[PDB]
């Protein structure tokens, strides 16, 4: 008649790593890390992002007429740009502080544009004669749409005087500019006047600007330049214009009346006409885990990012094919013990079976439960990458910031990474103790009543018929109940 | 007669958490995070905060009219502002790189203002008449003390061409202005001269200035504009001059005269006539633990800043309501044992008692007070926040050191919890190992002289003495001598 | 008769630390922090660096007339300066963006200097008059050698018109310059021109420079001051000039030929004719381990930089001078034991010896091997400092910078220190465990046919030839056979 102490085997494969042992096999196993994503932009909570196709920000804000398509958008849940789109300042130039401006629009979900000038406020002006073959629409020369660019009327370009304030409630962008022409006799045939200037107003702005008229290369067919401005111009502040030359004064704004979580994906995927809850610029995630390895710039209820292809958690034992136990003087674990961790083997005269201790075994699934959880719960507060621009002169601060980002994302790799590698080696000795502890319950009740076999069997010197199992598996044996047959049974 | 082995139990309701265990109940613990402070600002070992009430930096160094509580100021610990002072610069406009100036700032704790350009030194223009309501005195119109506006006398401004040479030993801090006038009537009526400009020269510095004569959105009633510059005049340079108009003039400038350790507070929080060795801006912080979670943005000889609401390491044992001893093969601890950690428990016809074993006890007090101060020393380099300002077209960069500085926060704040939670793990066990041992060096030495009852007591098949029983505690022990009655007994 | 388990001890003095014990003595163990540099400045992998002696870059870029022996240069591996270099700008005044042009150089190993307008290309203009006192060479005024400062001709400035084309595979630094003459007769006496401007224009720039005619201080004799841009013109790009005066004009202009990882390394070490993998601006290290502390700001095939003074890690086990086994019941460890960690000393009528147990001391050493190299592989991706640079007015952004390098240096010591604390006791109670578990494994197999003397040693009850006691360390003990005997002999 016997009594066994002994654990959990089954057909797992899953496998996990600690720091004396890769590739060990476990009993059930806990992957934490999401590796695969659907290869679409989608809709995030049913919202859709406003995607430029071949447009740039700067297309788009400015009008180009390749852009028409933006003309009019709906609310939008992100932005998403080409890195290099092809429509984009089709005049040649620049917008002054172009990245501060991005910067804004990442905290802009919606755009209402409105007329705050228009071509009835210029009657000494020429409004019609402002285009350029740089800026084709329907195959004859245009310019862009929110602005206009004013030509000298009767041979003669008087001075500009012009307010505007805001009397909407909400923050405007503006947009206004200046043309450098290409010599003295250009500027005089487009603005009469050859010494120019435009001034501009705010409660905060005072910016003079003067055009340099001087020699380029050609550019989209110009050797001209036009520089663009801009400002948000607060409720009921006003804005002041003066300019005698080369003005391309606003035609259209944009108030902005919703702000919020948002982003600008660089991105050339498709969109796929789906949903999602969590977008990075190389396909959506739809995923459960704590973790994912997909790209480190993601909008939306997101996983946190990390660098690695591989991460499991051991919740179980080590399968069969430090305390002494497991893989030690209990040789391997049992197939035949489905329903909990560790547990005993009986045989005796009326058969055998194998019983789950189900005390023993239910502290082990709360405190494997509670270290996934404080595991999960302890990263919720790493680092989140964020997308910033910077133009051609600013590259100490461009590689500042990549250099912090790619900083923390490696500390949070390493913390993840060496989080799980220590707690699956406590995880495994954990189990192993928990069996150590179960064979030396059971040893302590039966003492000399059996034989220790050292194999995790008890031999029992009387007869344990199937309540007497029972009794050992519970702690109730009654030890001087046996002994006098215990006694006997000895020589 | 039976000896046990046994731990410490007391009343205590101190709790710690582990990674498999929260809300652990222990005899004893160490908190180690600093909750309170006192609600004032405070002195700094014995040096007063300048303290600018409703004025910022600029209006002090400026000398706006409305702040000569601080014409002159004593040597200073730290410096406080609002977070939105009132009195800031009264006749509209800007101090160019005033960010920048600020950050100086950081690095001074006294100024010694000096008259460097005295007005009788204006013979031939107007120092008199340049004041606006927009810098009222008690109703009345005045202006910047610290600097002076000169206008036409006589219908005229000669050009000014002067110097000043540094002849101190101390840097010198410079401010000097340019006015935008409204218009060209209003330009001729202040100066005389239509087209004028500003020129300033030292051995780094080449400046010019025009003014933007410009239409405008009225500010504290005032159209006009007025556009600050600063320079460092190192100790024997010269600073020079030159002006038709529109030019307002140094008359006070500043000597360096202690740089140190300072930093620019952002508070409204009082005065309290106190003093300590670390500020922050909710109050002062009068602590010798190792980690606070007040704010931030401390100065002084501080404790570090983490994000929790709890840092408790675990000192002693698992409270009575891994290695199987405590609360395992051992029920509970006792209440009745006091001077020590584990101990015995007599139980001879002479009496009961409790003795501890001072040699095991003291082997762990050893061990856990250097874990505590392995723990609080290995967190003497973490990172301490600075407080950097930015404009309004800085957005990317200020972004970019928010982000950097919140990021080495979480950093360190799951260093420091984690920590916490794997000690306290390895302490409870640590502790459980104590146990064990010390039952198992007691084992070893009775052999059969006792029954293994199994709950960590041995019922002797002898008859031990107290002469006896303390020669289990010390070591000492005769096998063959004893054995003799053990088993008489035995059958 | 008797066997008893032991372990290895020997001569070592070699001392690690653990959060509860600092101090103390292995048997082994393995530093992992190189500690000492060379003292010198070393050719990289073959490479010889560009050693500016007291020449700045900007003077070598333009070609200072004390930075002869830099007029052609072979490709380089890396830049050193010295901290203030004597030759730079020996005509006072500034190069635009020379911060961002050191950023582009940190990038670039080879330029090839050429020449893009001849001296010849000035017929009506003076080639040669362009000197100054401020630029001496053997005794002479003199001036930069890439670029012309060009003066009137016949008293006469004609205005210049002049393109140029890269017709090169490879981009083209150009640099170029306006002098800020002093006031209007000195204006005249170089230029006969009083009013001036330079237009420079490429597909992207859009320069006007206008000179400031002003009063200055005198620096290296000299109060005027020479302002030089900047700029890279792509293949088939041009650029575009005009002036009518203060031109300083490009000669030579730097092709781009060969990039890569260079830095400019901030040193006066003396160059040591020497190799090396790895340099810092204190001196070469040639290591092979996995960290250092010499320097931060290391470029080629380096370890990882700590703030740290010891770094080792814990091999072997306690020397004598948690389990329960080492420095427990097992009093001290065996000088006698040589051939292994862990073993068993016999002794017998044949007498006595040790032998160590292959198969305990074989897993032992995997595991800790797997160990060392696990906590080395997790520390390839910490953080690298970059040398970067900014002016007097770009204090915060510095300021940020050294933080964020500072920060996460901070967070790698931390990271590496107390990886290596805690690994270190677990290696120790490994050990500690794997020799408990060899106990317990002989315990087993003698069972009662031997005593447990309770200090690692079983005195047999029967005759144990050396056959026998091969037995017991091969684990075949047969307990049937010797059952009779050891009955015999308890009595
Ligand atoms: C020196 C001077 O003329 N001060 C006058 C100013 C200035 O004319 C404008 O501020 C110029 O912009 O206007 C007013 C005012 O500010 O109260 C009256 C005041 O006497
Ligand atoms: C690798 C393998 O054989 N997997 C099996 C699975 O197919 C089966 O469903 C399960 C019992 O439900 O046992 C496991
Ligand atoms: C150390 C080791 O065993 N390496 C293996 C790898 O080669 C194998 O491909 C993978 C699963 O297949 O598991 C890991
Ligand atoms: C700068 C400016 O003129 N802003 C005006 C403001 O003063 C006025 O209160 C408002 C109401 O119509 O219109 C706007
Ligand atoms: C500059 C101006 O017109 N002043 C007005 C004020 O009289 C009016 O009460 C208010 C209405 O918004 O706006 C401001
Ligand atoms: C000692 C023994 O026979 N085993 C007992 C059983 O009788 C009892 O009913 C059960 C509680 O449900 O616990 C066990
Ligand atoms: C998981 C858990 O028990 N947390 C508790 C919390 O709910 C309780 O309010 C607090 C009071 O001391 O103690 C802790
Ligand atoms: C004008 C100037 O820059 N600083 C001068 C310095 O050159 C001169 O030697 C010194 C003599 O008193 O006075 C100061
Ligand atoms: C500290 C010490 O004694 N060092 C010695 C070494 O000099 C000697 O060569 C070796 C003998 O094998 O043992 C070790
Ligand atoms: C706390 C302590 O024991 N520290 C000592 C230290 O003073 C000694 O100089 C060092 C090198 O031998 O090793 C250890
Ligand atoms: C900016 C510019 O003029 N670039 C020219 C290009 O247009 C021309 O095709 C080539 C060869 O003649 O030289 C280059
Ligand atoms: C006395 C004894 O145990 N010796 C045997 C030996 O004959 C056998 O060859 C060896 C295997 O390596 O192990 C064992
Ligand atoms: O030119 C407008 C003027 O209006 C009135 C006032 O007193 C002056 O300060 C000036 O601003």
């Amino acid at each position: 008649d016997q009594i066994c102490i002994g654990y959990h085997a089954n057909n797992s494969t899953e496998q996990v790593d600690t720091i004396m042992e890769k590739n060990v096999t476990v009993t059930h196993a806990q992957d934490i890390l999401e590796k695969t994503h659907n290869g679409k932009l989608c809709d995030l909570n049913g919202v859709k992002p406003l995607i430029l196709k071949d447009c740039s920000v700067a297309g788009w804000l400015l009008g180009n007429p390749m852009c028409d398509e933006f003309i009019r958008v709906p609310e939008w849940s992100y932005i998403v740009e080409r890195a290099n789109p092809v429509n984009d300042l089709c005049y040649p130039g620049s917008l002054n502080d172009y990245e501060e401006l991005k910067h804004l629009l990442s905290r802009i979900n919606h755009f209402e544009k409105i007329l705050i000038i228009p071509k009835s406020s210029w009657p000494n002006h020429e409004t019609s004669l402002g285009v350029s073959a740089a800026c084709p629409y329907q195959g004859a020369p245009s310019f862009f749409r929110n602005v206009v660019w004013l030509i000298k009327k009767n041979d003669a370009y008087p001075t500009i005087k012009i307010s505007y304030n805001n009397t909407n409630r909400e923050d405007l962008l503006i947009l206004w500019g200046i043309h450098h022409s290409n010599n003295a006799e250009e500027q005089i045939n487009l603005y009469k006047n050859p010494t120019t200037y435009i001034s501009v107003g705010t409660s905060t702005l005072n910016q003079r600007l003067v055009p340099k008229i001087a020699t380029r290369s050609q550019v989209n067919g110009q050797r001209g330049r036009m520089d663009f401005f801009w400002t948000i111009l607060k409720p009921d502040d006003a804005i002041h214009f003066e300019s005698n030359g080369n003005f391309i004064a606003p035609e259209y704004a944009y108030k902005i009346v919703k702000k919020g979580d948002s982003t600008i994906m660089k991105s050339g995927v498709e969109y796929g006409n789906c949903n999602t809850k969590c977008q990075t610029p190389v396909g959506a995630i739809n995923s459960s885990m704590p973790f994912h390895n997909i790209h480190p710039l993601t909008i939306g209820e997101c996983p946190k990012y990390v660098k690695s292809n591989k991460l499991v958690l051991a919740t179980g034992l080590r399968n069969s094919p430090l305390f002494g136990a497991i893989a030690g003087f209990i040789e391997g674990g049992w197939q035949g013990m489905v329903d909990g961790w560790y547990g005993y083997h009986h045989s005796n005269e009326q058969g055998s079976g194998y019983a789950a201790d189900k005390e023993s075994t239910q502290k082990a699934i709360d405190g494997v439960t509670n270290k996934v959880n404080s595991i999960i719960d302890k990263m919720n507060t790493q680092f989140e990458a964020v997308g910033r621009e910077f133009n051609n002169l600013e590259r100490r601060i461009e590689n500042l910031n990549k250099k912090m980002e790619d900083g923390f994302l490696d500390v949070w790799t390493y913390n993840a990474e060496l989080l799980v590698l220590m707690e699956n080696e406590r995880t495994l000795d954990f189990h192993d103790s928990n069996v150590k502890n179960l064979y030396d319950k059971v040893r302590l009740q039966l003492r000399d009543n059996a034989k220790e076999l050292g194999n995790g069997c008890f031999e029992f010197y009387h007869k344990c018929d199937n309540e007497c199992m029972e009794s050992v598996r519970n702690g109730t044996y009654d030890y001087p109940q046996y002994s006098e047959e215990a006694r006997l049974k000895r020589e």
